[PDB]
């Protein structure tokens, strides 16, 4: 029951993504990879780039096979490019394992890499459907279980930071750890509590409810599901489809009315700030997303804290204060739930299982009124179903699936 090797093993700059350090080629080349849930390519730097301090040298990699095949990837803020091959790949803080993965060697990106990140590649945790530049390129974690004995489950805990910030010169560290392959017990308290994979592309769930300090937003479900929800460690935020982020705006700004913020605040634009360690935690309320459980009618809650959507920024003009980020944003891609939510939580992507498990992590940052929390069960007697049925394409009808 103990990964203590695993521990850790995840590092990062606030807002800027969790990478994990992955070993590429013969002999081995080491690479900081940025840890994402919401994709499905294991794609590296693999050229010089202004961002990067080093990249992955396909030439100095004695196993190195060219699949001789291009790949393009579009995204809606950024997009890169490269050559698919094969190589031997390992997590050094990971399982002691080697395994032949396919591999992306980006050669062209505009607005992919981020200056001081540190990381110079991607690793894409979900399913084959939504690889490229198609489903027929196994993505990396489907190759370390069919090629090794490494159970097919990982689980993440995400440690966001961290007032009083050390640094005012750089964004502050975050730390985690990725445990592949087992659950570790050391990294939450209580009960674990797993919500179905509905659908295995993005790791898809179902939100039934959605809570502001204990007020139901009161919205058709389906709303909350418009047109997915989605686990995403690849995400910095809890995105909300465009009418649930405007009923929860509405709610934070009816509780923190106390208080009133410029317009650009809300929007995610602009920091506001307080005199070191007063910041008013009470008046912002919790939200609580309630989840499909496993039994039909059944839910669970997991709970945020402002601790969690409010982020620290220290700026160097005012490092007198505590200033803060709203990183709850608008979707039009439905929700995702970032690591706004999963910095609460210990979770537990359970693929074995086609499930979702989420614990109050021991690592999550709380006060001593109110904690992150994950309860249940909440039953509901004649229960809708809450998902949306993305409206179908002639271009996806058509592909086959062989
Ligand atoms: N899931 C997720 N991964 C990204 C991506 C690409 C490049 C950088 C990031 C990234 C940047 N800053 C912070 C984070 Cl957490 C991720 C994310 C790729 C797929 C679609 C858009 C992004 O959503
Ligand atoms: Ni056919």
């Amino acid at each position: 029951g103990s990964f203590v090797e695993m521990v850790d093993n995840l590092r990062g700059k606030s807002g800027q993504g969790y990478y994990v350090e992955m070993t590429v080629g013969s002999p081995p080349q080491t690479l900081n990879i940025l840890v994402d849930t919401g994709s499905s390519n294991f794609a590296v730097g693999a050229a010089p780039h202004p961002f990067l301090h080093r990249y992955y040298q396909r030439q100095l990699s004695s196993t190195y096979r060219d699949l001789r095949k291009g790949v393009y990837v579009p995204y809606t803020q950024g997009k890169w490019e490269g050559e698919l091959g094969t190589d031997l790949v390992s997590i050094p803080h990971g399982p002691n394992v080697t395994v032949r993965a396919n591999i992306a060697a980006i050669t062209e990106s505009d607005k992919f890499f981020i200056n001081g990140s540190n990381w110079e590649g991607i690793l894409g945790l979900a399913y084959a459907e939504i690889a490229r530049p198609d489903d027929s390129l196994e993505p990396f974690f489907d190759s370390l279980v069919k090629q090794t004995h490494v159970p097919n489950l990982f689980s993440l805990q995400l440690c966001g930071a961290g007032f009083p910030l050390n640094q005012s010169e750089v964004l502050a560290s975050v730390g985690g750890s990725m445990i592949i392959g087992g659950i570790d017990h050391s990294l939450y308290t209580g009960s674990l509590w797993y919500t179905p994979i509905r659908r295995e592309w993005y790791y898809e769930v179902i939100i039934v409810r959605v809570e502001i300090n204990g007020q139901d937003l009161k919205m058709d479900c389906k709303e909350y599901n418009y047109d997915k929800s989605i686990v995403d460690s690849g995400t910095t935020n809890l995105r909300l489809p465009k009418k649930v982020f405007e009923a929860a705006v509405k709610s934070i700004k009816a509780a923190s009315s106390t208080e009133k913020f410029p317009d650009g605040f809300w929007l995610g634009e602009q920091l506001v700030c307080w005199q070191a360690g007063t910041t008013p935690w009470n008046i912002f309320p919790v939200i609580s997303l309630y989840l499909m459980g496993e039994v039909t009618n059944q839910s669970f809650r997991i709970t945020i804290l402002p601790q969690q959507y409010l982020r620290p920024v220290e700026d160097v003009a005012t490092s007198q204060d505590d200033c803060y980020k709203f990183a709850i944003s608008q979707s039009s891609t439905g929700t995702v739930m970032g690591a706004v939510i999963m910095e609460g939580f210990y979770v537990v992507f359970d693929r074995a299982r086609k499930r979702i498990g989420f614990a109050v992590s021991a690592c999550h940052v709380h006060d001593e009124f109110r904690t992150a929390a994950v309860e249940g069960p909440f039953v509901t007697l004649d229960m809708e179903d809450c998902g949306y049925n993305i409206p179908q394409t002639d271009e996806s009808r058509s592909h086959h699936h062989h």
